[PDB]
């Protein structure tokens, strides 16, 4: 029977990270050690400042005789929100962060740095907006003002799942604009709109 | 023997806004105590205002008339909401006359009458909306749009539902009423840093 525990405890990361600007994820990490006790951990940048203000995990059962088995992990819930305002490239590729995790056990022993990678994307990524019920006007070209509330509202009652904080306009041709809240945008048609009402 | 013609009295201050329902009344009196019948007219023309309606409702009754209780004639319509507007308001009216009559026939001379329309924004006054508090006073978020709207229509149930609500970059307000007449309500009315 060994006298000492040498060996680090093991981390299990999430493959795939997916977060979208001004809305709240979270992940979890799963750490287990063959003391059965994790002490705690370090998010970095290989080594260096994480450089992530916005990024937050629990330290609930941290450094707890048995919170680190193989049959019950430390699972470590990692959460926050990406700022709206946060730059995405020309090459959408770049629009991630890779850092590096690393556990302690009670003994010392510390794992070597593991990656995982947080992917960022606009909110447009996330959203894709069903067509309004057709809203029928006097002119085609020059909608009115109850015309394009009409709109709006059609719009907003055939998207529920699409953000109460995303801005709906309507041009003069009954051209449609989404702008979720981080700016990002979905454009709807103005022919899967409206339709002149004479006509039909 | 009934000689004398009944006599009228025309409201003073008819003010219609252009898509919106009004309602005045014509006052009518005659020493018989009885009218028979009114005519609207262009001093004696065609009235050429088809939106505009009234009610007979106790026309040639008697005593439907008296000193005491004259004939009080309803009248009613909607101006179109796409009617023009002369640069020079003493013009944007219609000048109109009325007449009536006793059962005995004596008819009263055309007495005028004067209906003035305006734009909605001239009815309209839009109320103080809760301050929005921005990030960016010289860019509004789409939230704060949305919450900027939101307040206007909020303080503001009077206003058309159909009045479309839209908010600048900077947080000014437009509000454009049916008729397509405008208010404005400035920044600092309405948005704080
Ligand atoms: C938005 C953006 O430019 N994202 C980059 C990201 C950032 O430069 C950085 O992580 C935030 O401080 O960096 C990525 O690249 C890393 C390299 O900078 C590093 O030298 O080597 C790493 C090797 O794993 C990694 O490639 C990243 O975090 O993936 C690239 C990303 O577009
Ligand atoms: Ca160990
Ligand atoms: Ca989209
Ligand atoms: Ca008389
Ligand atoms: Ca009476
Ligand atoms: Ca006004
Ligand atoms: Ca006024
Ligand atoms: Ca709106």
């Amino acid at each position: 029977r060994r006298a000492t525990d040498t060996t680090p405890p093991t981390i299990t990361v999430p493959s795939d990270i997916i977060a979208y600007r001004g809305e709240e994820f979270e992940f979890y990490f799963e750490i287990t050690d063959d003391s059965g006790q994790v002490k705690n951990i370090e998010l970095s940048t290989f080594g260096k400042p994480l450089g992530l203000n916005w990024l937050e995990y629990s330290e609930d059962n941290f450094n707890v005789p048995g919170n680190a088995t193989s049959d019950n992990p430390l699972r470590v819930r990692v959460h926050g929100t990406v700022p709206l305002n946060e730059p995405i490239p020309a090459d959408k590729n770049r629009a991630q962060f890779t850092r590096t995790i690393r556990a302690w056990d009670a003994a010392g022993n510390v794992s070597s740095n593991i990656t995982f990678v947080i992917k960022y994307r606009a909110q447009t990524d996330k959203y894709n907006p069903a067509d309004p019920t057709i809203t029928y006007v006097d002119r085609l070209s020059s909608l009115s003002p109850s015309e394009k509330n009409a709109v709006e509202a059609a719009v907003r009652a055939a998207n529920p799942q699409i953000p109460a904080a995303a801005r709906i306009t309507v041009s003069a041709n009954g051209t449609v604009t989404i702008t979720y809240p981080d700016s990002s945008t979905d454009t709807i048609t103005a022919n899967r709109v409206v339709k002149d009402l004479a006509s039909s």
